[PDB]
């Protein structure tokens, strides 16, 4: 009946994935095409790795990111005069075997603090557990199973700005304007030894070592400061290994990557790379002409987890715990078969740069214009595909990963815009504003997906924990809200 077509299967990089095939027309829906492309991979029935495909309109430089109902009509809208007898390029770009369902309503309202919530962040283990900061100067552990407080953590003598649980979550670190880092014990609720001293002023920002890269039988920690320095500290002694100098401003954010490389974000309108080993610096990347807040590493969310996944699954030994952690960030941050972190910066001038020290050095891969006011928070989907950036300017914005071109607008918040937060599959990404709602966005459609209301002040702090149960937020109003399907 309908016609064929020869398919060019290219990945994300460029390359062809498969020798060229004849597909019928009335078979190429997107499901079929994907499974094909499996089929001639040599895959197994139930290893299928699920593919959406961005066809390369030809006879012009579009490229359509949304699969036609009907392909036969797209490729006849845009001119193609003859479909019959041109090779159809088709970018295959994987998807999650899992899917995360939608956060929809309240799950818990839970008081305990006595000033704003300013960070939340879920166990990397599972959505059970929830750690948050706060201006009462207190971290706090909540069980999210009964919407309960479990533990209060108290020592410090200053705003808690952050809390970050360490990949394998046995820890969970915390950073204060009292110019300390404490490590806690989210099990029992217990300081872990001292504080860590040694900065001079504020403590902004925490990173931990991933786990796989763990050495001298301890964690690893790096501290980003207003002194203008980072620290790495040894966990389990309390000791600093390096101070990282050079920054002439305040280092207002921190990131450690799969490769032992420390990034960080200065007011000094600079953002540099160091080696974790050496305390070395490696680059400075200059390109910014305002202060550095933000930071995000397109291999974030699988080093926040370690051996931590979908599958639930927790390997039995050291060893094995070590390997499932390092294969999970290789096959997530290797772009044409070498392992390549992706580097995205925000200064208060509303620029975003992107950048690839490896294989472009100082060199910024792109410019990303477009926020009228403040970026207040950025981060890499999970598959390192797009970056989404949330603006003082009410909207949140969804870029290329790969060369940072603007994509879509998700329009809705009618107040800034302070974190947004990648469901694990990056399919879904939720945002907390300033106008007391959270708000869930399909980034496939560029549609909002849910409306959340409920918190009585301003949203400063918001967490989609990594196996998808549950969303988390924070701020003014005090009481922390979970959210479910």
């Amino acid at each position: 009946d309908l016609g064929s077509f020869k398919a060019n299967f290219i990945d994300s990089d460029g390359n062809q994935m498969t020798d060229v095939v004849e597909i019928n027309f009335a078979d190429a829906t997107e499901k079929n095409i994907s499974n094909l492309l499996n089929t001639l991979l040599g895959r197994d029935r139930e290893e299928f790795t699920p593919y959406r495909f961005r066809i390369h309109i030809p006879g012009k430089d579009l490229i359509i990111d949304q699969y036609p109902n009907d392909l036969l009509s797209l490729l006849q809208k845009h001119g193609v005069t003859n479909p019959f007898e041109t090779t159809i390029t088709l970018s295959a770009e994987p998807q999650a075997i899992f899917k995360v369902h939608a956060v929809s309503r309240l799950a818990h309202r839970i008081p305990g603090h006595g000033q704003p919530i300013l960070s939340c962040q879920f166990s990397p283990v599972s959505s059970s557990r929830l750690a948050t900061g706060s201006g009462d100067n207190t971290a706090r552990i909540w069980d999210t199973d009964s919407g309960t407080p479990k533990f209060t953590l108290k020592g410090h003598t200053g705003w808690v700005l952050g809390v970050s649980w360490s990949p394998d979550g046995k820890y969970l670190a915390t950073c204060s304007m009292d110019t300390t880092v404490r490590v806690w014990d989210p099990e029992s609720g217990k300081q872990v030894n001292q504080e860590f001293r040694g900065h001079a002023k504020w403590v902004l920002a925490l990173a931990w070592q991933p786990y796989h890269l763990w050495r001298d039988g301890t964690a690893r920690l790096a501290s980003a400061s207003k002194d203008c320095t980072v620290r790495i500290w040894l966990v389990n002694t309390g000791r600093t290994e390096h101070v990282l100098s050079g920054h002439k401003g305040s280092v207002s954010c921190v990131k450690w990557g799969g490769t032992d490389l420390i990034y960080t974000g200065s007011h000094d309108r600079s953002v540099r790379v160091w080696d974790a080993v050496k305390g070395t610096l490696v680059h400075n990347f200059t390109a910014h002409g305002h202060w550095v807040n933000h930071i995000a590493l397109s291999s974030d969310h699988v080093l926040r987890t370690a051996y931590h996944d979908h599958t639930k699954e927790v390997p039995g030994t050291e060893e094995e715990r070590r390997a499932k952690a390092k294969e999970r960030f290789e096959k997530a941050a290797k772009i044409k078969g070498k392992v390549a972190e992706r580097l995205v910066s925000a200064s208060d001038d509303f620029t975003m740069y992107l950048w690839d020290p490896t294989n472009n050095g100082s060199k910024p891969v792109a410019r990303l214009l477009g926020h009228q006011n403040k970026v207040n928070h950025v981060q890499f989907s999970p598959d390192g595909t797009l970056i989404a950036s949330a603006g003082w300017d009410n909207s949140t914005k969804l870029w290329n990963a790969r060369d940072g071109k603007f994509i879509k607008n998700l329009r809705g918040h009618v107040a800034p815009v302070y974190q947004c937060a990648w469901s694990a599959d990056s399919r879904l990404v939720v945002t907390g504003s300033k106008d007391c709602t959270l708000k869930v966005w399909n980034v496939r459609t560029g549609k909002l997906a849910m409306d959340l209301p409920g918190h009585e002040d301003e949203v400063y702090a918001v967490d989609w924990a990594a196996d998808g149960e549950l969303v988390a937020s924070g701020g003014k109003d005090k009481a922390v809200r979970t959210w479910r399907n």
